[PDB]
């Protein structure tokens, strides 16, 4: 599966080998990081070239006309890798390198260029930045799927934000940041360095200087594109006519004046349609006041958002030029406990003439976000020919071939957000969903179930636990184990759980029932133990996984086994699902230092330092580290803990 699809593939059904011995016409005057992947890769004749070198004359005509079109040949006598320029030369090759299989190559003619001009992924989100090594990871990974553009944007660096987007970086980053472009250039990545300084700016003299000066140190380390970001701003920093002024000035001092500068874009502050004021003066402002060759960038019908026809149509039509889209997924930065580890999908497949650009703002996650960024690649390049499920098994085979089928099986239960203020979902557990929905039905209504569900749901939670045990252990990439392992852990855990549940279902005698009982409320309370001890954050702390389908089946299912048993052998066994160390009919929950009730008496498992309280019908009152176990009356205690 070429990934992205060319645009156009014509197969003969005949394959020859790599040859032993070759005759390579074009070498020294093709782009040196095409000729670099292909003398890697390895007389018959092999001729590589831009339209213009002679080495490509006689294919001249079969070369398309368009900014990174290649035209590629494979048959008998010779092998054709000619771009229409020299980024379209090196693509070439990244769609030779994946024909190439086990020294054999298919008898193929190709024709290829991208719908969408500007591709990749805007490292934008809050949260930890990605490491250096990651970056380094993700550069590579870029050129081998065609993306062009990588914006370095983290809310959380704070030479990009404010107030320190005023200083130099100091030398090591700069060391780093020098590293990245010369990366980021060897695989015909554009990195566009962004600034953040809407917040503090004043509109004068001395900070539009101080902006121009760090845009000239960018210069001096290698940085050839940039950005100013005006989101997620308040103040005088959000006024249109001044952004305008600013980015034209740039431009005129700045990216026209250098030699060798791409790309200049901007991200609006009314950067979604629900933030945008349809009576008021921003985006036309910005729309007629821009230069027309900044690109302005877009989210979509509101902040997390797919884009459709009529919402591109509406943006366009105010800022009088196609956007640059900025999409937020797999970016999880407001669902922090949740990885987003589905396939890419929502996003209209006929608009590309409508957009100048598409990135990706993906998890702080780095690896595992590779999944949605391969996906997006390949959307972008073609979205004509996007096919949503088989480009994630492929991105899955491509980033973890020795367990492709156990991160398949974890990816495929790590896919929802769950709820959250952005209003934004997606499918999770959309194959075994029938099943449980009726499973659940029946059993809750005192109807008999079908063996077949039972069976079904009985395979899932043992391939679970499989696919959980091999991604722990597995070493061909271990960064992405080490950022997923916690959710690993919690993913074993949960199908466990489901196990000893079903197996109360099928209900021996007491004894056994009562052995699984206290089974299952030991897993809850190791599950509650991860949700405490990882991936503590200050706004959604801990691990969830499986949310949509799995647990919510798990836990009525529970809920509701105990119950019947409760009638039966006239007992009273709790049938609470999670577990929760502290007494309150809502559920407490623990959030880092704080025991909440979900929106009389409270009693702690201990006696702690009390710190402080807030309830709300904004009540408040310090409790002077006073020792407290027991709360009598958002409802929040605050303890030190902590
Ligand atoms: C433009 C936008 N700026 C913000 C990003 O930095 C966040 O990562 C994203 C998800 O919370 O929300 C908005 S969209
Ligand atoms: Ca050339």
């Amino acid at each position: 599966s070429l990934q992205p699809p060319p645009q156009q593939l014509i197969v003969q059904n005949k394959t020859i080998d790599l040859p032993a011995v070759y005759q390579l016409n074009g070498g020294e005057e093709a782009n040196p990081h095409a000729v670099k992947v292909l003398k890697e890769l390895l007389g018959m004749l092999i001729s590589i070239g831009e339209k213009g070198d002679k080495s490509v004359r006689k294919y001249s005509r079969q070369i398309p006309d368009h900014k990174e079109g290649y035209y590629l040949s494979v048959n008998e006598k010779e092998i054709v890798l000619a771009g229409n320029d020299e980024r379209g030369t090196y693509y070439a090759l990244q769609t030779f390198a994946q024909l190439l299989k086990d020294g054999k190559l298919p008898e193929v003619e190709i024709k290829d260029y991208p719908s969408v001009r500007y591709r990749g992924v805007v490292e934008g989100f809050y949260g930890t930045p990605w490491s250096h090594q990651a970056r380094l990871s993700q550069l590579k990974f870029y050129g081998k799927n065609k993306m062009n553009t990588y914006i370095y944007g983290p809310k959380d660096d704070p030479y990009h934000s404010a107030p320190n987007w005023r200083l130099p970086y100091p030398d090591k980053e700069a060391a780093q940041l020098q590293e990245l472009v010369a990366v980021a250039n060897e695989n015909e990545v554009d990195f566009v360095w962004a600034i953040h300084p809407g917040q503090d700016i004043k509109w004068n003299k001395e900070d539009r200087d101080l902006l121009l000066a760090k845009f000239e140190k960018m210069y001096q380390l290698g940085v050839r594109s940039f950005a100013v970001f005006f989101d997620d701003i308040s103040g005088e920093g959000t006024n249109p006519q001044k952004q305008a002024e600013l980015l034209n000035y740039i431009d005129e001092k700045f990216a026209q004046v250098k030699p060798d500068i791409n790309q200049l874009v901007m991200c609006p502050t009314e950067y979604n349609k629900s933030w945008s004021n349809p009576n008021g003066n921003y985006l036309t402002t910005l729309g007629d006041k821009l230069n027309p060759s900044i690109q302005i960038m877009w989210t979509g019908d509101r902040v997390i958002s797919d884009i459709t026809r009529d919402g591109i149509s509406w943006i366009n039509e105010r800022i009088k030029r196609p956007a640059y889209i900025w999409w937020n997924f797999p970016v999880s930065d407001y669902v922090r406990d949740h990885l987003l580890l589905g396939p890419v999908y929502g996003n209209d497949t006929t608009i590309a003439k409508e957009m100048s650009g598409f990135v990706t703002n993906p998890m702080e996650h780095a690896e595992s976000s590779k999944i949605a960024i391969y996906s997006v690649a390949s959307y972008a390049w073609n979205p004509a020919k996007y096919d949503t499920w088989q480009t994630w098994k492929d991105a899955i085979r491509t980033i973890l071939p020795s367990a492709a089928e156990e991160l398949e099986c974890f990816a495929m239960h790590n896919s929802d957000l769950g709820p959250n203020g952005h209003g934004y979902r997606r499918e999770e557990s959309m194959d075994i969903q029938p099943a449980a929905e009726r499973f659940l039905k029946a059993f809750k209504e005192g109807k008999n179930y079908d063996k077949a569900d039972f069976e079904t749901l009985q395979y899932t939670f043992e391939r679970m636990k499989e696919s959980a045990d091999i991604l722990l252990m597995n070493t061909e990439n271990k960064p992405l184990i080490v950022e997923i392992t916690p959710w690993v852990h919690q993913f074993k855990l949960t199908a466990e759980m489901g196990e000893e549940v079903l197996k109360m279902v099928e209900g021996r005698n007491e004894s056994y029932f009562l052995r699984k009982y206290n089974h299952v409320k030991a897993l809850q309370q190791q599950m509650f133990y991860i949700d405490q001890t990882s991936n503590q954050n200050p706004y959604q702390p801990g691990v969830k996984t499986a949310t949509r389908v799995i647990k919510p089946l798990i836990d009525r299912t529970f809920a509701t086994v105990v119950k019947f048993f409760n009638q039966k052998f006239n007992a009273h066994l709790d049938a609470t699902t999670d577990y929760m160390p502290h007494k309150m009919n809502l559920p407490l929950q623990v959030k880092a230092n704080r025991v909440l009730i979900s929106p009389v008496e409270i009693e702690l498992d201990a006696i702690y330092p009390g710190e402080n309280i807030q309830i709300n019908f904004r009540l408040s009152a310090g409790l002077q580290k006073a020792p407290v176990k027991f709360v009598r009356f958002q409802f929040v205690l605050t303890i030190e803990k902590k």
